[PDB]
This record gives C-alpha cells, sequence and structure tokens, in this order.
C-alpha cells in the first residue's frame, strides 16, 4: 500500500498534491495521505480526501507527537520553507525542519522507500539577497553542475538528506527545482498569479489600469515558470520510477512566454484596461498596495468572497522580487531523458489558475 | 502497404528520412521507399535501401517521366527548395516546383494518403532579405496566427498545398516548421554544422583560433536548433497520425542553448583554441573563407578526406545569415498538445551531427 506523507499540505504545491495522490489514475495508487500543516484546515483545502494534521515541524517535540504515530508512510513529499532576514538564518531555520522531520518518520517507518525534497531555482541564481549581485552560471540551468559559493538553505537541506538516507537500507531520495510557481494557495508564501490577482481586482474596483510593476527584461524578455499540478506530477513520478532514483531534477512547463503577452491575459481576466512597462516608472506593489486592507474588505463584502487578509493572500514582496529581475531558463533535457515528459501550455496554465482563484471565491 | 516518395533524398532532412523509414520500428513499416534529387546518387547516401530516382521537378516534363510510374506512392515527404535573389522569384520557382511534383503524383497514385510539406521559421520571421527589417509577431511562434503583409514562398506553397488536396478525397496533409538544422548533407543547401566543421578544420590546419562569426545575440542570447532526424520522426508522425492530419506544426529540440557554450564543443571536437564574440569585429566565414580551396584541397589530402569541393560542403553566406541575427524562439505546444512528444538533447545532437560528418570522412 502506498502512504504519502505531504510535508505542508496547504501550500502551493502541497495543496497539488492532496488533490492528484489520491486520484484513481495516480501511479502507486490507491493513496493514504497525511498531510501537515500549523494552521486550522482551511475551507478551500476540504476538497480532497486527506488526513490532516496541525504540527509545527520547527518545534522537536510536537514534531516527535504528531508524526511518530505514522508508522505507515511509504513517501515523504516535503514542501515547505521558513523565510528569514538572511540566507544564514534560513540555512538555520529550515535544515532544523527538515532534520526535525527525518529524523522521527525514518526510524519510526519501517516500509519507508522515498523522500522527496522541493528546493527551486535559487540553488543556481543564489538567495534571495544575492540574487543579480554574483556570478552564476549561464542560462539555461542544468542540474549537476558545482554549487555556488555562497551559503544557500537548500545546500544544507540537500546535505542533510543525501546523511539522512544513510540511516536506512534502500531508502532513496529525489530534488525538485521549480522556478516561479503557478498554483492556488491563499496561505503561500510565494505565490506569484494569486498575488496578481488581488493586484488585478484591486485596479478593477478603483478603475484604474493594471500598470506592470516590474522590469523591462521581465516584461519582453524571455520567462518560463512551473505548473503546479506538473510539479506535483513530478515528485509522484520521481518517488516511484526506480530510474529516477537519487537524483536532483528542475521542473519548469516545457514552454517560455513574456510577461508582455501575459500582462493582457490577467488584464482581460479581471475586465481591467491592461497597461505596460515603463521606462522609470519603477513599480513596486509593496508600496502601491500599502493601506489597501479596507479596499480589500469592499471588494470581499461587495463580491460575496471568501474573508481573506490582504497580507496573506497577496504577498507583494514576492511579486517585486520575481518581476524585478530578468528570468534566467533552466533545462527539462536530464527529466525528459529520465522519462518524465509531463509538460504544461503556460498561457492555459495561467489562465487556469487565475480560475481557480475566481472558483473558490478568493478573488472576483 | 506503405510507400513513401522523398523529394530531396539527399538533403539535410531527406538523408534522415531514407534512413528512419525503411527501419524495423518505424510506425507503418514497412515502408518502401522512393527518394528524389538531381544529381547521381553519392556514397554517404548509399547505407539507406530506397530507390533512388534522378529528376529536376523544376521541369514539368522530367518530373511526368520520372514520377508518373511509381503508382503505389501513399504518402509524399517534400523537403527541397530552390533559392534565388529576390522573394519574388523565390515564390515563382518553388510553387512551380511542388505544383510539379502534385500535378503527376495526385493523379497517378490511387493509393495516395498525405503529402507532408516542409517550411520554417521564416514563416514568421520574413524572407533572408527582410529578417531584422520587420515587424515580426513577438516570440515564441506559435503556428496558427495571422501570415506577415509580405510575398513568402512558403505562403505560396501552402496555398498550392490546400489547392491540391480538394483532387482527392481523404487526401490530407502536414506543415513543418523547423528552425536551424542540425544534421548530415554534404549537398544542403542551408546546413550549419557541416559549414562549422569545415571552418573549424581550416582553423586546425592553418594553427588558427577559431574566431566567433556572428553577432551579440546569437553570442550569449538564447538559440534553439531542429535536430534532423527529430525533424524526420516528425514527418512521419504527422503523415500517420490521424488526429495530427491537415495541421502546420513546429518542429524544434525542446530545449535552448548559447553558442557561447556550443563554440567551446566545437573547438573540443577539432582542437582547436576556442575564440570568443569580440565587439566591432564583424566577422564574416564569406570573407574570412574567400580563395580557401588550396587549403582544403590540402586538407583533404593529408587527411585521407572524401574528395569534396568546398563550394558544396560550407555554405559560408548561411552560417554567416544564421550567426549575425538573434534567434527567435517557436513554441512545440501544438506539437505535443497533438501527442507529439519527440525531442533533442542540443548539445548532444550537435556532437553527434560533428561526429557523422567525421564519420563519413567530409572533415578530419
Ligand atoms: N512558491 C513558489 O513560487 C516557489 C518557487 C520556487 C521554489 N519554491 C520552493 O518550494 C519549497 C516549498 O515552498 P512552497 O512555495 O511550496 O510553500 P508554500 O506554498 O508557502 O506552503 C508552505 C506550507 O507549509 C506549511 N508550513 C509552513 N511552515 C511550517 C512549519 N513550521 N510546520 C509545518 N507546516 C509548515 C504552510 O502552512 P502553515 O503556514 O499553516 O503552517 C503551508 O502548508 C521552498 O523551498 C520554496 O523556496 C517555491
Ligand atoms: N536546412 C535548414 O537549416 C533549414 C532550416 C529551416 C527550414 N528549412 C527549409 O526546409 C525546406 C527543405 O530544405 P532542406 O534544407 O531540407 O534542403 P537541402 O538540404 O538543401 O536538400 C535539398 C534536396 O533537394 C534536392 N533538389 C534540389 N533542387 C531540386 C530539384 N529541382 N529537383 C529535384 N531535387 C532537387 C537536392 O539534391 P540535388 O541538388 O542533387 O538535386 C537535395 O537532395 C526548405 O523550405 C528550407 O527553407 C531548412
Ligand atoms: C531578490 C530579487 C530581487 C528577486 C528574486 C527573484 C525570485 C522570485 C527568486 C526566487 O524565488
Ligand atoms: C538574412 C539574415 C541576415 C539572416 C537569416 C537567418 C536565417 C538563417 C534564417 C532562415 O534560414
Ligand atoms: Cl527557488
Ligand atoms: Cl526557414
Ligand atoms: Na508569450
Ligand atoms: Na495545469
Ligand atoms: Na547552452
Ligand atoms: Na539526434
Amino acid at each position: 500500500s502506498s502512504v504519502a506523507l505531504i510535508v505542508g499540505v496547504t501550500g502551493i504545491v502541497g495543496n497539488s498534491l492532496a488533490e492528484i495522490l489520491p486520484l484513481a489514475d495516480t501511479p502507486s495508487g490507491p493513496w493514504k495521505v497525511y498531510g501537515v500543516a500549523r494552521r486550522p484546515r482551511p475551507a478551500w483545502n476540504e476538497d480532497n480526501p486527506i488526513n490532516y494534521i496541525r504540527c509545527d515541524i520547527s518545534d522537536p517535540k510536537d514534531t516527535q507527537e504528531k508524526l511518530s504515530p505514522l508508522t505507515d508512510i511509504t513517501h515523504v513529499f516535503y514542501v515547505t520553507w521558513a523565510n528569514r532576514s538572511t540566507e544564514v538564518e534560513r540555512c538555520e531555520a529550515n535544515g532544523k525542519m527538515l532534520k526535525n522531520v527525518l529524523d522521527v518518520v525514518i526510524p519510526n517507518c519501517p516500509d519507508l522507500k522515498h523522500i522527496s525534497l522541493q528546493t527551486g531555482r535559487k540553488h543556481y541564481m543564489g538567495p534571495f539577497e544575492l540574487i543579480g549581485k554574483i556570478e552564476t552560471h549561464d542560462p539555461p540551468f542544468t542540474e549537476d553542475l558545482p554549487r555556488l559559493k555562497f551559503d544557500n538553505f537548500y545546500y544544507t537541506q540537500e546535505d542533510l538528506l543525501f546523511e539522512e538516507v544513510e540511516k536506512k537500507e534502500g531508502l532513496t531520495w529525489s530534488v525538485h527545482r521549480p522556478g516561479n510557481i503557478f498554483g492556488f494557495s491563499p496561505y503561500s508564501m510565494m505565490n506569484l498569479v494569486g498575488t496578481l490577482c488581488v493586484y488585478a481586482a484591486i485596479c478593477k474596483h478603483e478603475g484604474k489600469v493594471l500598470r506592470f510593476p516590474g522590469c523591462k527584461a521581465a516584461w519582453d524578455g524571455y520567462s518560463d515558470c512551473s505548473d503546479a499540478d506538473l510539479i506535483a506530477e513530478h515528485h509522484i513520478w520521481a518517488a516511484v520510477d526506480p530510474y529516477a532514483k537519487n537524483e536532483a531534477f528542475n521542473v519548469s512547463n516545457g514552454d517560455v512566454f513574456k510577461w508582455k503577452h501575459f500582462w493582457k491575459v490577467l488584464a482581460e481576466q479581471f475586465g481591467v484596461e491592461c497597461g505596460e512597462y515603463e521606462e522609470g516608472e519603477n513599480l513596486k506593489l509593496q508600496d502601491l498596495m500599502k493601506g489597501k486592507e479596507p479596499v480589500w474588505e469592499e471588494i470581499v463584502r461587495e463580491n460575496g468572497l471568501a474573508s481573506t487578509n490582504l497580507e496573506d493572500v497577496a504577498v507583494w514582496w514576492f511579486s517585486d522580487a520575481v518581476l524585478d529581475i530578468p528570468c534566467p531558463l533552466d533545462s527539462m533535457n536530464k527529466s525528459k531523458e529520465h522519462g518524465f515528459l509531463g509538460f504544461r501550455n503556460s498561457k492555459n496554465s495561467f489562465i487556469s489558475w487565475i480560475d481557480k482563484a475566481k472558483a473558490y471565491k478568493i478573488v472576483p
């Protein structure tokens, strides 16, 4: 029997794993699923048949208490993180979180077969506060070239993971490195689509132009992204395919796009006039959206939306961090050469995730 | 039974179709193959079991004479063209060539099922003498948006093809739009790999640096390419899959690269010092390689190579035309959404095609 532990079940990838693992056509099914997060289970996560567990994995005692009874786990899908002001502190916090889970699950789960760890493109680009400031490898990024000579919590986590699997014979691992994720999760710390939807809804309410809050390279250079359901499929594939064992893999959609084009799509989905990149404006959502909580309460009330806090559904700092830089591309050759041929049409994916935020009444 | 007519059998895609169609694992096999070209069959095309036919398809009488007895043809793969000083003349010449073939094959082949026409990315970029001078659609290019408002022999050929298929019930068509092709054919009019190999061999012989004869955007912007075997697979797939009928499709490798990286690969394969793009040098192979015929004869003699004419094996004007422009990307979403999941790792493909030119003793 296959028994999953999703660490971060209400996250942008955790929520996609929660929906896909229990499906009839999922490989190695039928899957039993445990899902971990700290907050009470939100309404938009209820449409999935998972065993929800409240647990703060930064707390070793809580991790011991909540996870030690789950002796039937066969596959761990680790899809969470903690943000801090410096990468050094991110290494400390994130290493402890992964260590707390693995130290409990490995000795208590005799049928444990695989640990899948989600990291991301900052493995190649560097930490948030070094992006654009350091020499990186030239894109498109490939998986197995040397690491940057700077601390990175993904390196800390990979090294801990490799040491942890040594504790159990036959225990394999995988690493998954998405770019910017397009998905659904009103609780995610990094949700570009959800944040852009809230910005578009505020522009619509105020009768304002959907101005582009980003740089020229993000507007008309190439970009890519990683669909959350495709990432969930990629975690499942690496967890069950023996030819994918003990490898790190990028996971992006298999196409490229330009924000100059997707901006028209976003504007059309909210009935707003589409703006365009303007040289010298240096527009930031974190600044434009300051003090917009009463406007959000009004949009929620007038449109019969689910009651959300603006700071949870719109992570302005993250949208600015994405859109204020060029988007270096990555390579899907290693995944495809290992037999993973999943892809997504990114424009159709963007519309799908905008429409899911509308379907769950998060935005109008 | 499946019976192919390859129009341009010694070409860069024709030679790949000649090798792949007769294979045991090819869909709709066993294939009987007729291959057409004007010149006597060259030695490097003999390792394939095809029925070689000498025919100049610009001559209606020769086309009537050579093709009317081939009553068993079921699938036409059209992979040839004629170059002229203007696109207007290319429309005239290329339209007549395709018309001469189809006017004979359609009424004489009662079991004719499909016509596959190869065109290319200039459908979106414009003719050679307009590239960079006109407004095009923004990349990545997709297949079914309006044509440019300039003459293009691909438009002439598509329109002729659509009118021709009306002559026979159930006759379907496909169009295939590669980018720059990586393949093998010492007779091809557009062979980037073969030409770069000859340039590298001349640099090695002369003890010179492999300088980059192209622009900054070609050096460190993104590029893509189309592997000739993948294009041949794409022609076969569209010719046999009923869900691909009556559609135009791009065909590129599914990855991107930079010439800054591939230049190191090319240099390593010929044991030459690798040069780099130099601002202000504006290097052209058509100029650098002027008068190099005696040097080529010497390399051929010293390395026991097949006897080739420098102007046939190295199409300098074409390498300059490719490398002196940015490479706009295209999209493989329509092909993948129709079930074609073939891809190639472009770096491995480049090495494979360099090594095939070495294996047939075209270059050292
Ligand atoms: N999202 C993107 O665009 C993106 C892009 C590339 C890479 N990545 C990488 O993907 C990895 C996973 O992040 P994600 O974006 O998928 O996460 P996410 O959407 O922010 O979800 C995090 C999940 O973990 C839970 N969680 C947070 N802290 C926890 C703790 N201490 N104990 C238990 N549960 C906890 C959250 O719920 P509670 O708050 O209720 O606990 C939520 O369920 C990270 O390495 C991230 O950098 C993400
Ligand atoms: N090669 C590339 O990089 C590239 C890239 C994108 C698109 N394309 C497009 O692909 C299409 C096909 O070109 P290709 O590059 O595959 O061709 P190619 O490699 O130049 O081969 C042409 C073939 O057709 C034969 N041929 C030429 N004129 C003929 C005639 N009048 N009658 C009979 N046979 C004739 C040639 O042999 P003989 O000379 O012995 O007759 C050769 O076998 C064109 O539309 C081209 O623009 C090519
Ligand atoms: C830190 C800055 C200026 C940009 C970050 C780009 C990005 C969204 C990376 C990983 O998430
Ligand atoms: C005409 C110029 C300057 C570049 C042509 C680029 C290219 C190789 C297109 C199609 O074959
Ligand atoms: Cl990341
Ligand atoms: Cl072309
Ligand atoms: Na686009
Ligand atoms: Na999707
Ligand atoms: Na490259
Ligand atoms: Na190949």
